[PDB]
């Protein structure tokens, strides 16, 4: 199958076992912005669901299929690969919806559906949007979509901006300095100093922050889910050119994302920006090993490149330079092993 | 190998990837109780090491070998299976010890050593002593030990005692009762409550506590590493009879452990008891499904049975009764997925 | 002469030139602890001066000789090598004391005096007590002292203790990291990072601090000026063994000193300890490049070695170990070039 | 030529100062300076492509790398302090050994193998001329082809009159310390006059608000392509100010600009008080007595700069109000300035 060709078994086992625990579903359901915004988007475009056929990709507990059932859908196929699939069936029966919601256990790349559908629904966004590589499963499912069908969400916007933060940078540098010692219980550790700094700085930082640390207006990269192909996501290249609004030290780049549900009656937006109320995705920051000095009015140009790997994530390469001086920085991050700093 | 035959691949991969990180070594090295007691034990029995041949099982960074080098050892074989092995080689060279310490990458069950040794050293203890199943690798290595050779540590004691803690018990229902509601965004969740409760009680609780919660003197179970065979650790049966010192409700059983280094000059002890300073092992508590009432002077009798599993861990079975009353309780727990409660 | 043999001309010129400015004298006189304690020491022991012959080594503005005159001295010889000597004579005349204070311009190692003296006075203490190497001149002067004569000050005590202060360490670590940049306007600087760290950490830190940063009771080293010889100050070796009172990271060593005036009527002490009011000497701290972890009850032992150099200062070597563990640190400092942080 | 005009004691301290990495670091972090040099060199690329270049006093080497970015064919980098060992390290690690050659020693004493198309350097001090390094810059023209260029090409020194009551008043407040009859029993007053005199001989280094300026500045221009070394031994600057404002004049303020004149464009570097602050700040020299002037009046006189053997200048200023005949003067020693900046 297409899924098994691109994924380590070892990663997949752990991945689907993780989502088999009820406590993680509980943790996800309790993010009110998320759950409420999805329900808003589905119910306010009810004519896109009334008497239609629906596909839910990766239903988990089943909550989204229930929303589609509320809006008047005629038939819903709910696909799920973890053991949570057995808990979903229990809720379908105790809620008297056996005539409308059909649970199909397995991977969407591997199951057979009985008919083509009018519309697809899913929640496939990870950290920085792309983590976990589930977006590829979402696009694959378009093999079941009619020529005039729709997708919910319809498009995704990724946002990038430069930031300054001394305190975070010193905190990570302090940890690395352990390996600088010439006599730990009589043993010299210093030969490993270089290896330790590299390891710590490859960890992306997950938390939130005050918007006043941003040093320029953000740049946007848009993916249209109606038009895009699966193959498009194996190599993602994002160019940027910033016009600096403030002078100072740039310690790295900050990331977040928006998605849009474009229905027949209206468009509804879900956002994880630092100007909006907090969600379980927070925001994401990538540090430079050495900061760049820039003055107001200068331009900061470069590229962010994402290449998918077999542990269901991405290798990230970031290169940036201040155009007026030639000061240049490069860095590598492993999205697989983040540092959770919050509270 | 004897190792691959007892471990699923998926588990082994993550297990050895985990220990390839320098931060993880750093965390273990910075536990002073742990690292200092080993050094004292090796140096104060210097007649057990000077001009001897030594084996270090699972050397990680290599620290214990360096302690053996300080005590005057003639030759040390240091075996390590994760990629940390590449870093250990760097440290031996920079410390001028290539003529005495030999790093061997691989599994202790699969590599070849050229000669027999006088003494074996290792740090294989996990949660509740036995978790992670590395103690089986330590005993296996005895195929290389000369007759009348020695082991450091020499014996291990696991301790058990009954406790009372009303708040901990009450916490589990508070968490599970999330699922007991008829209209979460229009959906009735109550049918899954029972399953949620069960999931929480199968988790052993990791943290520390005030010794005044203990209700009787502990029972001790001893393993002699000079005499035991590997197969002895697949099924461990611990009978108990407690003489109650205080009246009240018993909510479950508490666990901790000691090891002893028995040298020619002196015996040295390393303890993780709640009467001693905290280590990175903390202590472990297992709840009964229902509490038992006992008055001072009564006897509490029963058995704790530990069964090894395929995820490099143990299934725990506990059965207990009050002799004067016939009041009875049980629990079965999965040590692979503990709840880290410490704050 | 003995002075010129141990000193580069270049250093000495700037040195005596520095002390020729009235503004620096103004700065020194305005240290009230300093000026008041000396006057107290001399006047309360007035019988050690009454009708006696006195020598003042390095009189500057002349202030101490006026104190000696106030206590009833018969004759005071005042030696000074800088141009401040021209200004001191002006004050002697305007205060009508020409019959009792005699200014002699030049170095104490080179001038000729008419007679032996009963008592010697001076203020020769620098940073860490020993900086500027003037203490050698003070002892050299005993060639003019009668057999049972006295010295004011009489003894000096040096104190040592271990400290913890992460922010200072990171402050110095932060500056050096400039040389870590791989692309400063397109240029790779990193090859020098090691040179920058060494340079920064060789600077002793001059300032004051809260006493709660100290991790053990101090060790004391005593110099007796009545018995000591000049040569004794060329190489100073101070061994130490600390019993740790607190667990934590040791970032370096802190230094200060006391001197005592032992008169026939009473003993008077002048102190620069962090428990006492601040003076213009402040305190001095020497950092390790890498800190040492220690527990309560452990012992920290080693030696501090001081070597005199030709720029009128000292080369400092510090070596230390935690006895229970074998953890060791070593470092080298240049007392000539401090970092003024206050 | 260097050794005949500088006392050794001075040269020692001077080259010792620049041997510290921290001072290079301090100069490199001034963005205006480094950025303007980089822009001037890169935007005039036709002036460097395939050329032979000389870098006078390269320090860390930063300017030679800019010359390398612009396409220079060969660069000779001369340096007399120990920084030379470090510059060699950076050349090697940046893989430019085939194009940059480091030469330890003074430009007056080393030998160069060939004539060059262009010379680059950063030799400017306080009020442009302090440190006397410009004479070395002009001395290097013995290696310059007849049709070569110099970067920088010209230098402008600016003068303007100022008013500042508080600064003038500060000097007496400090000097009046000595005007007291019993400091611990001693009469100090006889030294007051000498104290005042000492303070007024120091030029004040710091910055200020432009509204204290009372007339448009007067400019004195040096063209480095045409000038000879000897031109800098005696610098006579005449002035005539047309007053824009009425009030009391307390002295004269100084600053400077330099220009890079290339084939494609001219680039300017300015230290004016209307521009962002640099590490040169500005310099102010007081009159001993202030002069009253009305708007529309003319203020005329002379500033004469005389080079001395301590690698600096003696400053002589004379001024008069033409309409009234009110007159004032002062003489200052730039070698020992007062650092006032707060
Ligand atoms: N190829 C595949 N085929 C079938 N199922 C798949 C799959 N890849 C992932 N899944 C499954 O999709 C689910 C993803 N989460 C489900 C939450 C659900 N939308 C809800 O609102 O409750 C949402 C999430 O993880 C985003 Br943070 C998980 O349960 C996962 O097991
Ligand atoms: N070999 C020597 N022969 C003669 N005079 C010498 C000398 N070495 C130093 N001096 C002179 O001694 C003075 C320094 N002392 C302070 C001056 C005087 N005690 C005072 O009260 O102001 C002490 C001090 O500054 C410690 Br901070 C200076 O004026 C210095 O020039
Ligand atoms: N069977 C095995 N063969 C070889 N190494 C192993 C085996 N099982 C575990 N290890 C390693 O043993 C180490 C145990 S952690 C203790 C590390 C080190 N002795 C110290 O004192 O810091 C880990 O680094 C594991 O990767
Ligand atoms: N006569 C001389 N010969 C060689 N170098 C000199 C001479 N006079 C001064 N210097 C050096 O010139 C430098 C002036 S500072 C400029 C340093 C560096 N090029 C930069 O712009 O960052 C100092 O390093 C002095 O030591």
């Amino acid at each position: 199958s297409v899924f098994s060709e691109r994924t380590e078994e070892s990663s997949a086992v752990q991945y689907f076992q993780f989502y088999g625990y009820l406590s993680q579903q509980q943790n996800m359901m309790q993010d009110y912005v998320r759950t409420g915004t999805y329900q808003r988007a589905i119910l306010q475009n009810h004519t896109d669901f009334k008497d239609k056929i629906v596909l839910d990709v990766g239903c988990g507990s089943g909550i989204l299929s229930f929303f589609a059932a509320q809006a008047g859908a005629r038939k819903i196929y709910a696909v799920e690969a973890s053991t949570m699939a057995q808990h979903a069936e229990v809720l379908v029966k105790s809620n008297n919806l056996t005539d409308r919601i059909v649970v199909i256990p397995g991977k969407v790349e591997e199951v057979s559906l009985p008919e083509q559908v009018d519309i697809i629904i899913s929640e496939p966004m990870g950290y920085m949007l792309f983590n976990e590589r589930m977006l590829e499963s979402y696009l694959h499912a378009k093999k079941y979509l009619k020529p005039s069908g729709n997708m919910f969400p319809t498009i995704g916007d990724v946002h990038l901006a430069p930031f300054t933060d001394e305190q975070l940078y010193m905190e990570q540098f302090t940890k690395a300095n352990f390996w600088y010692q010439p006599s730990f219980h009589g043993v010299d550790l210093s030969a490993l100093r270089g290896a330790a700094v590299d390891e710590y700085f490859r960890q992306p930082v997950v938390d939130t922050f005050d918007i006043r640390i941003l040093m320029a207006k953000s740049v946007k990269y848009t993916v249209n889910f109606l038009e895009a192909k699966e193959g498009d996501l194996h190599r993602i290249e994002i160019p940027f050119k910033f016009h600096m609004l403030h002078s100072g030290l740039v310690h790295g780049l900050a990331f977040w994302f928006d998605v849009a549900f474009i229905g027949s009656i209206m468009t509804v937006w879900l956002s994880t920006a630092p100007t909006e109320p907090l969600t379980h995705w927070y925001q994401v920051r990538c540090l430079f090993q050495s900061p760049l000095f820039a003055k107001a009015g200068d331009t900061l140009s470069g590229t962010c490149l994402l290449i998918a790997n077999k542990r269901q994530s991405y290798d990230i390469s970031i290169v940036a330079q201040v155009d007026q001086t030639g000061s240049k920085s490069s860095n590598l991050l492993d999205l697989k092993n983040p540092f959770f700093r919050y509270t």
